């Protein structure tokens, strides 16, 4: 639509199931980025859209790589976690997400934990997985 505001991250944001899956099914290039340089399904992660992520994640598994990262490279667990949802997070642990990949700004997830003041997700880090 121009400038890199594509009428996708609004729709997201509405959170809408109907023309996004359409959209889906055009073919639309996951790969591209926007002006932020984030990937459509990490802007769907951003937009707190449970349904629309969920979507994405199972009937797209090979569409997009669990390893795709942005220009940042950022995984959408930290971006989840930025809004302190569990469900959506337990979800995309039970997936296998990677934690092998590469970072840009480096910055870790425990030292941060210590002292940013969450708890029930980096327990449930913990608990399981390990």
């Amino acid at each position: 639509c121009g400038n890199g505001m594509t009428a996708i991250d609004k729709a997201i944001t509405k959170n809408h199931l109907q023309v996004v899956q359409f959209l889906a099914a055009n073919g639309v290039d996951f790969r591209r980025k926007n002006s932020r340089g984030t990937t459509p399904f990490l802007t769907a992660v951003a937009e707190n859209a449970l349904h629309i992520a969920e979507y994405l994640i199972r009937e797209k598994r090979q569409d997009i790589n669990i390893n795709e990262q942005n220009v940042d490279k950022d995984t959408a667990l930290h971006l989840a976690v930025y809004y302190k949802n569990l469900q959506m997070i337990k979800l995309l642990i039970k997936y296998g997400i990677d934690v092998t990949i590469r970072n840009a700004y480096d910055k870790t997830a425990l030292d941060i934990a210590i002292d940013a003041k969450f708890s029930n997700i980096v327990e449930y880090l913990k608990t399981k997985s390990g």
